[PDB]
């Protein structure tokens, strides 16, 4: 059996607490160094990886003199917001070995419900992966504590992996995968995998990657060099497969979020770029704003003669498409008096037809 | 002795408020957060509880990116803005380090604190923060709302802060103004005084502490405790209520304490965290009223149980107290 | 005592079940139909807040006994709703008084952007000489049905109306006057009064078996209690502004438009501004500043800083073919605006 | 060709302004209404979403044209809403129907608590046999008061009490080549090039994500719905891919959070699996982590293995003060009482 991740390029890897920190000390910080040094080689084979770590809050702990996790939420909170410092200098000081710069990412699973915050840490995200950061991504306990009790970041990961549209999502965890034996290959968010089974949390992670295509796989994160070893090809833990495909995933959620409210008319040498180019829309390429839309809602695209081309996620709202249609991108800040995107949709948040 | 005194120096909790052209070159000036840190450090040994919202983070980005100009595509902003944050954290932590003084890293959206949960998760968590003697650093998360890049330089984010954490006085370091004095106006909101002064002089931190008035001072009309009774007022509901013992009114009337899950007899009707609620005597007198950690359904499992006991009852455990002192007015 | 209705203007009205029901009593509904239109012709306008939804909805479905559960007491609201307001409508008509029903809840009230919907909605049909009939919506919120006195409130601080009327089974509180809000004081009732005080609303608490009480109240009769606020109208609407107001986004507005604020008690339009500045959402407080730089006024938005870039210096009438859509004709409507 | 609705019990019925306006069209209100008459007393459950009350405002307030300006359109609702109503609730009585008036936003039904709390309102109304009239509240959201014509509340209706279809009147035939199309999937890409037919077919997508079928046909056609239920195929039927059931158990696999579940003994195991029944509060063993109203949650027996998920009416702190206590002792305990059911068997499947 090969391993998927050997054929994946974008890749969210999840790494658990237990991994990272040594119980009642603090952080490992070997243990960072060598998964450091793994992401460096997987970045260098050509791969983009974001980073899901837990560690925060007993780096938080260790610098606030506290020998036990606390049990008091706002204690947990304090720490999580004194230890996110340190896990991430750690991580910095690692990659900067390898040449590799990181950046550090809070984000709540409310943020991504609004289309238009939404956009803007996937935009964010995008950014980075295309300059050859490191994303480091963690919850922002300040503000939400779901999470904070029992979670260990396995929902966290799944989102991430839709935000991105990750080919891969990895968990690395104590636990050598799922058990019956334990299951080499299964199809992702097959409900005899629940049954089978904090590994239950883990599955259901699993199930909400594949709605963006993503695959997973569950592996022990004590399996020596367990992340090259993948990306070699070898099959550790348990990989599951989802069933659609990234792009047919991605048509889907564009007609779920289609609103009809507004759209774009289009030209010929627009719609040429789109359908032939592989290109992003620009301003300069739209005739006409029809109707009303918001940065992030899903829009139509449409030609002369009133066909459907194209539909994607708008950076711009339907008055400022209206303000700087036919304009090339470097006169957009002059007319609104500042700038958000060059492109009006990207070609990462657009499909044809 | 006759010269105007600085609001300062008769003020302990203070959020101060650094501009970008002041920490960065034109990357980061580390010299300039030296002293900062420095000034800080001394307010904070006079018994001062400091916030800092600090600007610089695409400065450093930038740098760190081989970028020599500010870009002017959002995406690009946001970017460094995430690496910057990473390089403006750690200085801050080094410098303070220096002195003894831990810091924490925290990002805020004004989004955040329009949800009633959220606010209260953000001002508990600051709260518990300048308890243990941490000096808080806060910005604004760009990953996911872009108004403080895109127009602002974190003013409205320092009335914020001033309001979320009931601050004495929000200081506005700066290069010299209407931004500036609309936030004046915000802090006062909650009763906090601003003062407007540049940077450039010098200690300037040390000598408004030690009471020398420098810059522009302005005065909310309100103060503290009465902002904190309309604040109440405006958000009391009355869906849902606590029944509070003899004991538990003494010790808020007279002791200035929290309320307690063991001092609460009864919990009439519904309510949920982040909610105004009133509390009552035996007589149906309110007495007082504040923000309630808990709902009511979690309040009628816990009530009359020590704090130690509320994990074992309800799975898990937020907060010790039902509502705490600094959530909370008389009457 | 001098009934505080008599030089009241906007008035809140909220009937009891007990009064309005036996099912619903017809001929106690037309005697307050008639008695509000009088108080329409009058100059007053009036808002109904009504209960009564519940007992129909019981009487057609058949049910003697007031449901336990919620889910039939939301069957019962929606089913009686239909026949409470059908009776009204037709009492109303009789006097050629129009009305339209209202479905609110205390979370939409949250939202800056339905709060202002909401009260653009009641104001345009009070304008209009329509009685607006407010109930909430509960087949979306179930935390008060579980007699609308705290929708009375709610709707008074809403259209910011100068009192409050419950009338009631009881006399009073008897106390003939006092201060809304004052500790010392049905419980629902007296929050209801301090709620209300909150915008600067009066609060009536009068027995509506009282012959003609709303015309007795009008004509200055004082009956029951009456509970004064300690705050005006437009200094609670100045308190408002103030614990609403952001300062992310503003605009600049010229002298001409200065001076209609001011002094004409007018609206801001689009053409008097002369630049926008950071950012802002429909239903947030802005402030507006004048060429010098000084906070002049403070108002609901009714237009995003994007939407009122493009529109800005323009007259009404093209707005739609710049947006593509309008929404109100005002940047800021004057009820929704404080000086300085 | 058989019509679908001949074998579909649980229809929402939603008629374009175009049919009910000319302000109203009484006449054409009254054949709907004993149309809609005759297929409840054939057994049929019905829901129906109606347009015109803008129109019906814009007569009562003396308004020729209708006004640009959205707060003179707010009012315009607000006044025809009274009238709409009126008229079918007077319709409706002549057949011995009650009728009753619902209010939604797109925004409440995103929201869980709301969303449980419109859809326990619209299964109880149609338990007790009332026809529910449900119309989007313009008083509070204005985002379709400009080009909408209800075709989106429709199908959020359907999803919203799992109806088996939806039915949308229009003034067209149906949907068009460019012939007219008498049968497809409903859902498939090719419908949306082929055409407010758009949004109709929007509509169509997003009924089917439910589980229900939707049929695209003109109002102008005598009786219309009856000839349907009948079993004659009018106009363009789009057929859901998934079944109700399947559709139900893809939705709850997608909300499932596992924060909190329950435990629940062997008797209520039983009534889950063999009695097709709900979970009552006395079949509570335990309550375990965080959960609250309106989201979905495992129920776990004895051994650890999960046995069904649902939509609870209660949290888990709720749940903890009434675990093991028959209904009526609910409202003591709380202060306030719910549904009796902790998750009732329409808002669950076996696992």
């Amino acid at each position: 059996m090969r391993s998927i991740i050997a054929d994946s390029k974008r890749l969210v890897v999840k790494v658990g607490s237990s991994l990272v920190t040594n119980d009642g000390r603090g952080l490992d910080h070997d243990a960072i160094g060598r998964w450091a040094a793994q992401i460096a080689a997987l970045r260098n084979e050509g791969k983009e990886v974001v980073l899901v770590s837990s560690g925060a809050i007993a780096e938080g702990m260790q610098r606030l003199g506290w020998s036990r996790r606390p049990r008091e939420i706002d204690e947990l909170q304090a720490a999580a917001a004194v230890g996110q410092m340190g896990l991430a200098q750690v991580y910095e000081s690692r990659f900067a070995e390898h040449g590799i710069r990181t950046a550090q990412i809070l984000l709540t699973h409310a943020d991504l419900a609004d289309r238009e915050r939404y956009l803007n840490a996937r935009s964010t995200l995008l950014t980075l992966l295309r300059l050859g950061v490191v994303p480091i991504i963690n919850e922002n306990d300040t503000v939400v504590t779901d999470e904070i009790k029992f979670g260990d970041n396995d929902t966290l990961g799944a989102l991430v992996a839709n935000l991105i549209e990750g080919d891969a999502l990895i968990i690395l965890t104590d636990q050598q995968g799922l058990f019956t034996t334990l299951v080499a290959e299964a199809s992702a968010g097959a409900p005899e995998l629940e049954a089978m089974a904090g590994m239950l949390t883990k599955i259901l992670a699993a199930k909400r990657a594949a709605h963006s295509g993503a695959n997973t796989v569950i592996a022990s994160g004590r399996e020596r060099d367990v992340l090259l070893r993948l990306a070699s090809g070898e099959a550790i833990g348990t990989q599951l497969i989802a069933r659609t495909a990234r792009m047919a995933a991605r048509k889907q959620w564009m007609a779920d979020h289609l609103q009809v409210r507004g759209h774009v008319v289009i030209d010929a040498g627009a719609v040429d770029k789109l359908t032939a180019g592989g290109k992003s829309l620009l301003p300069i390429g739209v005739v006409a704003v029809q109707g009303v839309f918001a940065r992030g809602e899903v829009i139509a695209c449409v030609n002369d003669a009133g066909r459907e081309v194209a539909r994607g996620i708008t950076n711009y709202s339907s008055a400022e498409a209206k303000l700087i249609q036919r304009k090339p991108s470097g006169e957009i800040e002059a007319v609104l008096g500042y700038m958000l995107e060059p492109e009006l949709i990207h070609r990462d948040n657009l499909v044809l037809v």
